[PDB]
């Protein structure tokens, strides 16, 4: 019987590439999404055309609120409902936008940025663990630039920092259950859809290795390694996939 | 005239020691507190006996909620109402307790308290502090030296302290144009919990290379004093461990 | 045609496992050794029995000295001689023993511990680059460098300098398409000299399974880093430590 | 009786600023120098005119060789000869120049100088200081940009990374003797005398806090903190004095 993985924010971009590779590797997948219903349903279609009954979608808002724990339990429950098991959790979904110190209220920005990047991963990790020849693991999508952050992204960066602490704390606490917890930290990969071509090229030219951003697939490759049998002694590790960008001084 | 500092969670233990040292240094102080009114007031009275009209108290819950931003604004405003200025913010207040991943407070409450006190409140206080701005303005965040070797079953606390490092770095960068420096002090084992058996306290003490003893509140306060001083005027985004070498000790 | 890899200190233990896995992946290998000629040759014999003329041995002391640069150049040269290319360098050879601050001369200890763990890797990295596809270097680091063993200052200094080399070389060689990464074991194969009871004390500390990494688990991370699956990865040091570095005192 | 300190490479620039500040705080000082005899003597004369018999010079090459241990022992002996004690060691002396990996001194001389001055001499001076033994401490001058290094400075960077390891190893090992071991990490402070103004300004413009390099005095201030009774629980800590430079991405 095939293992099963949940990938959050899997309709588009990096999450999608992660879901596709897991699926190509033999996993059944839960394609979590928030707003991208069309693209989620379309991906599950593609995947199920390749192997019947191997992909399902699951909608949820991962903003912090008093119902977030229920929503996160339900995401994990959805994997058990579809597939009878849950072997891998990929915490990929993420809000990302500036919150300068000097439309949304600051309460909402806190809820969204810290919820998606930190609190929801924690709650999903709880629910994953609670529900548990096995290779169980969690991969959190971190950020290679968290000690050299973008200007005016304090809430986002706080979330990704918290995500590092989660990675370490959960690796430690879940090791006795045979659950490994690790990270993959892109530098610049697929640039924001809203970002102009001038800015995108400014970022590309900063990367030592190729003067280009990572493909979604290059990020996915490292996720695939961490969940694989070739990483069974690896826990609490965060693998940069940044083409050297974090090594470059101002 | 004398500069002014806000210290959160200043009624007792480390926060108290910071407030006393800042006051001894010449600062007027806002003593923020949550539940410890009697201790906050007795500290304010002691300091005002020393120098009249140099200490006030300010009560607020720093749990995450819809009203936290207003509460944090009001804390900063209280320093301005009392003293006409606000030169230093010390983010010290902190909830601390285990939140195991596997099995009275609901988890959403534990999130609100642990992430709100250790991270979100610091961020909102930082905004408000900066929004209100020979000056020497700075922020000191009380971090945790053991953040990469955490206690078992303290994920939310540890997430909170990691977020606080992120804030220290993001705010140091963003506020540097305004002359506001943002730094941290990271205790390892300082004052142990009050009811903790001495025999348990000794297990921790024995781990500390430098003297097999916890740091006093005053030793922690000394590093805060340095960071706010004229001797640290090029220092920003730095987190100073005050841990007796504890974080260098392998399992 | 098949790529080629140089593995230092490859006759035994972790370097042997790295050599074997690279060979199994289709690499031709140079098996470097200092004192372990019999073991290096027996490994070569085994690999060459699988696939003829795909493994050679190369002797060198990697202690720092006036001749270390020339010896390093010759290690790289030996790979070009045997196989006509050098795609992969694994810096694995390492001296490891205590150097207490308060009481071999100390300068010999400096030469061995800093030479093997840092200077030879730097020299080999220069020679490898000077001669220059999926090119990469993997340096064998140490997950416990920030929580070091008591009385191992020079060893620790050397492993710290190797982190610095990994990062400086990743930056500098990126224009040549040469990636430079690290693998950091915690406790893997314990020293042969170490008493059994002492070995169990280390094993007990590891969160994930209360045991040491096999040499093959270390080798697995090396394989990933040299693979096409890691082509955007440079400057990265992957811990393979079963969570040991996360455990407080 | 006044405490005594050894400052390596103290004739000029940051090491002079450190010796001066320690002197102003009440220390007697050994001003170590290599080539800068005239400057070393000029400094010692100034300090001695402020307080008679409180400064001496001490010549030594700190390049690695088989006699470097003897030279480092002698630097510590010189402090005991002059002053009867040695309370503080400041490892400031440093060679600094590029060593490109792909293409003058031989490479082995570059290793001896860059690794010697930045790491091996500090290690040997630490052994000698400890062997000879209140508020005892060592402060190592590190480099805040060691994880975002300058292009073509691998050996220098290797040396500064080794120095971080010594700071940590020695803090652990010398704690039971009450010897604290810490570091101070400038980012951009006094630029090299051969750098032209335009190039200096390129560096200065990178610094978030004031668009300017640290003064020598600012570096010295952090040293003085770490040696003081205000840091008596601090050991194994490295204080960045970089005006935020290490936080600025490419
Ligand atoms: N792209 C990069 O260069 C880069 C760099 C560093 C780190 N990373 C990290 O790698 C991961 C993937 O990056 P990416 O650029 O592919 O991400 P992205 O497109 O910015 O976000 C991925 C998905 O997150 C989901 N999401 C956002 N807000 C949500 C909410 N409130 N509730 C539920 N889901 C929500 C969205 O789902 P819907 O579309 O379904 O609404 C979105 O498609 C992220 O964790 C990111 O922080 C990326
Ligand atoms: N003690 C240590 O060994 C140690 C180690 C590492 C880091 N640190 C850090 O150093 C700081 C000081 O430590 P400590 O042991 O002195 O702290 P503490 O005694 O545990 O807490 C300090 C104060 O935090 C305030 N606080 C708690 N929850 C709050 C809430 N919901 N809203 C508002 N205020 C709240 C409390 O105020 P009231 O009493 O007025 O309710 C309390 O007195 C903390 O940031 C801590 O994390 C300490
Ligand atoms: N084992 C662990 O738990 C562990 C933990 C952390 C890091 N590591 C790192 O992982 C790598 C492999 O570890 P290991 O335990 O397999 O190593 P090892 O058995 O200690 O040493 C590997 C080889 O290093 C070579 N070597 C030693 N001194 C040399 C010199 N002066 N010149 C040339 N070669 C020399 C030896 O080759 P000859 O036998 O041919 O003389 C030896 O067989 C090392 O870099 C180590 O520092 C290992
Ligand atoms: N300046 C900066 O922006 C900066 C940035 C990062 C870190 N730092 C660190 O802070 C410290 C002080 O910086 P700096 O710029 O003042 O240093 P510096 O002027 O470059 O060098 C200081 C002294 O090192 C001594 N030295 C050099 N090679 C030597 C050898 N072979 N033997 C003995 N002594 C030797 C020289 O003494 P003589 O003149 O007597 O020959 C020189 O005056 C250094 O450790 C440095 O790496 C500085
Ligand atoms: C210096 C620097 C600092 C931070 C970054 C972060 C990149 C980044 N993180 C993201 N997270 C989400 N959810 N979506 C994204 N599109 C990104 C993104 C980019 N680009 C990139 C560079
Ligand atoms: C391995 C290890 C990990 C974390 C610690 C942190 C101790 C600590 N943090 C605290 N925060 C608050 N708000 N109050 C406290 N009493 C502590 C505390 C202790 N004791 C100490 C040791
Ligand atoms: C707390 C801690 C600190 C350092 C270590 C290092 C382990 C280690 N490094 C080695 N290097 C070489 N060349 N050979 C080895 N046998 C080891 C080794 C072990 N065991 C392990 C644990
Ligand atoms: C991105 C970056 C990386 C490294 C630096 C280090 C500057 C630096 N280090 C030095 N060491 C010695 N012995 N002398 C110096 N003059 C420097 C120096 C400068 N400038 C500055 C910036």
């Amino acid at each position: 019987e095939a293992p099963a993985a949940v990938v959050t924010g899997a309709a588009k971009r990096i999450g999608r590439a992660i879901a596709v590779k897991l699926h190509q590797t033999g996993y059944r997948v839960v394609i979590h999404y928030h707003n991208s219903a069309e693209a989620a349903v379309s991906l599950a279609d593609e995947l199920n055309k390749e192997r019947s009954n191997t992909a399902v979608v699951c909608q949820a808002d991962l903003t912090n609120s008093n119902v977030l724990p229920a929503s996160c339990e339900e995401i994990i429950n959805s994997c058990f409902r579809a597939f009878g098991r849950c072997d891998v959790l990929v915490n990929n979904a993420s809000a990302f936008y500036p919150t300068p110190l000097v439309g949304k209220t600051v309460e909402t920005q806190v809820a969204e940025l810290i919820g998606t990047n930190a609190i929801a991963p924690f709650l999903l990790t709880m629910s994953f663990a609670q529900r548990q020849s096995s290779n169980l693991s969690i991969v959190n999508l971190c950020d290679a630039m968290v000690d050299q952050p973008c200007m005016a992204f304090s809430l986002y960066n706080m979330g990704k920092h918290a995500l590092v602490g989660l990675t370490q704390s959960a690796a430690l606490e879940l090791a006795p259950y045979g659950i490994r917890v690790n990270g993959v930290a892109p530098g610049v990969s697929l640039l924001p859809v809203a970002m102009g071509e001038e800015e995108k090229d400014k970022w590309r030219r900063k990367v030592p290795l190729g003067r280009r951003e990572a493909s979604a697939e290059q990020i996915a490759d490292a996720v695939i390694f961490l969940v694989s049998g070739s990483a069974q002694y690896i826990t609490g590790s965060i693998i940069k996939v940044d083409g050297g960008l974090s090594l470059v001084h101002a």
